[PDB]
């Protein structure tokens, strides 16, 4: 399972999401079209286990240090742009396919959780600014989210990024 | 040719950029094959010339009240959003496809000209904030609007985006 999740993620990286087929995701594997979908049943759930994993290990980071920890993350690791790609195919998929729109947010859920408590603690700490709602805050850094990861994804340079960071926490502190 | 740009335009926002058949194409323009691949040779340059206009357009918008107008247009104009998925889903291709990357960029360089003398103006009036260089500010700006695109894309609300919007400007602000 453990072996399953990781070779995925490397072929849905290098070859796509449509791209990642049972013939390429055996290869990946090592493992069966049938021990594949034995434990997921099809590839789009293969896909929100890995969105999962990622949405769990981004929590963690958020309760140490915040999204923008995430953001700083993504930085040191140009590796990693591959699977962002991904990610950003199923765009249209995930804005009107209301099965699929649903699970997606579910699979994120540990780490839409990890974003709100990290926040109210900053809140009850009296380090965020106090004149924007905190919900305009988090949609900010959330906005900044999605554009780090397509700017990374399409292959914009790292330049200046570390400062823009700084100035997304600065923006949002008292 | 504008014939066929607004029914290309119609076609890839309904049905994707591979969705986007030669079938399709004349099913949303009412002209063939050869008339299509006559002006502009393939889907790719089809694409970009359609990448231009918007290019084109947000220019003049920049010019006259800058990125975050942009922005705020999009909120106005929930219509376009199959639109811009289309054009997320070419983002491996445009990161590691050179040829391609170049005809991306030179197809977007009207509204990278924009953007600079806009911020050049801004500054010249001494309008944005002096203590961090204009050029991480200039790719804030990008950040966000990359940010709006792809959470407009797959299904955001607009909820608080133009609260969002009012913070990302008074950030980079004197
Ligand atoms: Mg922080
Ligand atoms: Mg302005």
């Amino acid at each position: 399972r453990q072996e399953i999740l990781e070779g995925a993620r490397r072929c849905f990286a290098e070859h796509g999401y449509e791209g990642a087929t049972v013939r390429r995701l055996e290869e990946a594997t090592g493992k069966s079209r049938g021990a594949i979908f034995h434990h997921f049943g099809d590839k789009e759930n293969l896909f929100l286990a890995l969105a999962r994993e990622d949405a769990a290990r981004m929590a963690e980071v958020v309760s140490e240090n915040g999204l923008v920890e995430v953001m700083r993350g993504m930085l040191e690791d140009p590796e990693r742009y591959d699977w962002m790609s991904v990610r950003l195919e199923i765009s249209k998929q995930l804005r009107t396919d209301p099965v699929f729109r649903a699970k997606w947010i579910d699979h994120q859920s540990v780490l839409d959780e990890a974003v709100r408590v990290r926040l109210s603690r900053n809140v009850d700490k009296g380090q965020m600014r106090t004149d924007v709602p905190i919900e305009v805050l988090h949609t900010f850094l959330e906005t900044v989210l999605d554009g780090f990861i397509s700017r990374l994804a399409t292959g914009a340079s790292t330049e200046g990024l570390s400062e823009v960071l700084d100035l997304v926490e600065g923006t949002v502190r008292k």
